[PDB]
């Protein structure tokens, strides 16, 4: 079965300095999965103000603390298992 991400969206009224957490979760498909987050095209990993964390076998969290205008942009989660891949995106707008 080909894996499929449940669409995600950032909150709609994000202001400077808030924390933002979004979740990339698999609705169809069997683990184990790889989860990868990208901002535009660069791979994101835990560090600075960012957290990228597997929450359960079906889910990856992206957390962004003390959000700034520099955090505005398109964020993509890619999930991959032995049977295929899927990708979901959403745009973070601040202030």
């Amino acid at each position: 079965d080909f894996p499929v991400i449940s669409p995600f969206t950032f909150p709609t009224n994000v202001r400077l300095g808030e924390q933002v957490r979004v979740f990339c979760t698999v609705r169809r498909g069997n683990p184990p999965f790889s989860f990868a987050w990208f901002k535009e095209g660069e791979k994101l990993i835990t560090g600075q103000h960012i957290e990228v964390e597997n929450t359960d076998k079906y889910t990856s969290k992206l957390g962004i603390l003390n959000v700034s205008t520099l955090d505005i942009g398109n964020y993509t989660c890619e999930i991959t298992n032995q049977d295929g891949k899927d990708s979901a995106t959403s745009r973070l707008i601040v202030e």
